[PDB]
């Protein structure tokens, strides 16, 4: 491999898992390609976001040696920012709704971050509000606000999307990806659409998310789901959103481990189910791309694998 | 990176982290290189053992298509064997003392293994006894018994050690590694000694292990420690053993996360402190190799980072 002097040097260049009709009920000569972002050193796709936000921040002068980074997060963005902050010894404060993965919060604190909790029932919106309060009261603070910052999708446009095309070329029928903030989906989709105008775009949410108009509500699937429509979707021709039940998402999370040796989180299982439904509706020979965002190990304290 | 159809394709080719006097009290022009085996897809160095045992088993006829693999394990070897078994659809049975490592047992089961528990107070020896009973009573079984099988050190001799010399060359002063069964240390040391006759060999154990003549007793560090001499050391010229207290091992586990963004187990922290002591006693310009065996994530329920 390589000799590294920073864990930042290990971010990206992740493999792609190829699934065919020999693995799962998929049409003849069709394939699903899953970009394995869980193999990042921070254990999620958000490692790329962290690296990009801090890197660009130093270039624009939004981040200096004096800066405290404050961000609301479900966990992974916090881990990624804390990991990347180490090289420049930046202080970090993450606002996390309480019952999101305790493992992720432990890891954030292990990396030197302060973790402040908000109530689970105010969701991510409550975390955003609280993060804004802290920033006003902390000198030299910087609030990336992944939920609205166009640098969120741009991170993936510039890092993850080029890697996909480098490995897979332009022979893709569809791109299917879970939506939380919407950055991964929107940034990657923009890049693919520029090179593959005919590609189909499917966003994936759990039951109790609002993208298909349904009522908001709790869901065991963690990492995806929106409480507000992401602002990153305006220039995008999205073909549909796929709503995945907890039962189905966890079922395919368990199958990915048992059948394929992939130890991925419930948001990966959800994305995979959505990719299987998309492959099943397309002609033979279709090539469907998805992303597996994070590792299963941060959810062992919950049901995952039961 | 690559397109893979089995998670086995992703075993090995791990990076090496280089530490200098910028990071820790290491003499001028000296360095510590840590082979990052925690980044294997099963989360540990044992992935190499699993891959080797199954590969060679097919080669010698010890394993065929409807062999059942049986092994007593306190976790990582079970994960590795279960992960590798998937490709060839082999069934696996692991005998694990109840209360040894829950997270690791969950992962074993997730990968398709049957996990059978023994009493905690009978320790690993109770698991070994029970595993022996199963093997006799199951036709076409295979019972590696890693703790006495010479194929344990051979795995590292053939896989890990050549990879290290390809990346780092022959300018190594010392090899410092934790001892559980002793396979990693013995296999790697044999190969390094052949290529680098002057290399120093230091085995690492926690307090309450017996290699430096201390009294046997429990230790919170997980994965390393012996209550008796491993049978793998007969033809090794070992320079010393380093006994690491739980306080020191856990302290350096926390430092690796906080200072370096490395999320590694307590046996990595222990190895690292031993490597730091070794670097500190050698001339300027010395190059010390160590191995970080596994990921921190499987120990968050045990307060690894408190
Ligand atoms: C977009 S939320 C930020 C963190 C990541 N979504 C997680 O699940 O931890």
């Amino acid at each position: 491999m390589m000799i590294i002097t920073t864990m930042q040097d290990a971010i990206g260049r992740t493999p792609v898992f190829k699934f065919t009709n020999k693995d799962y009920p998929i049409p003849l000569n069709s394939a699903i390609y899953a970009k394995l972002e869980h193999l990042n050193p921070g254990g999620s796709v958000k490692d790329r976001l962290g690296q990009y936000l801090i890197g660009e921040g130093f270039k624009t002068g939004k981040i200096t040696s004096k800066t405290t980074i404050i961000e609301p997060t479900a966990g992974n963005t916090g881990i990624a920012l804390a990991l990347v902050a180490i090289k420049h010894h930046l202080k970090t404060i993450f606002v996390v709704p309480e019952k999101f993965s305790t493992e992720k919060q432990q890891i954030m604190r292990a990396l030197g971050a302060l973790v402040i909790n908000t109530p689970t029932s105010e969701g991510i919106s409550g975390a955003i509000k609280k993060s804004k309060e802290l920033a006003e009261s902390i000198p030299d603070s910087y609030l990336p606000l992944q939920f609205e910052n166009p640098d969120n999708p741009a991170a993936y446009y510039h890092t993850l999307a080029p890697e996909i095309v480098q490995e897979l070329g332009t022979n893709l029928t569809s791109f299917v990806a879970g939506i939380g903030s919407g950055g991964t989906f929107a940034g990657t989709a923009r890049y693919l659409k520029e090179r593959i105008p005919a590609i189909r775009l499917i966003g994936v949410e759990p039951e109790g998310s609002i993208l298909n108009g349904g009522e908001p509500g709790p869901h065991e699937i963690e990492g995806i789901g929106v409480e507000f429509i992401p602002p990153f979707f305006e220039n995008l021709d999205i073909d549909g959103f796929e709503t995945i039940s907890d039962e189905e998402g966890f079922s395919y999370t368990r199958k990915l481990a048992k059948k394929n040796g992939l130890l991925v989180g419930s948001s990966s299982g959800a994305a995979f189910v959505a990719a299987l439904k998309e492959a099943q509706r397309l002609p033979e020979g279709s090539q469907v791309l998805t992303i597996f965002p994070d590792v299963a190990d941060r959810y062992l304290s919950k049901g995952i694998y039961l």
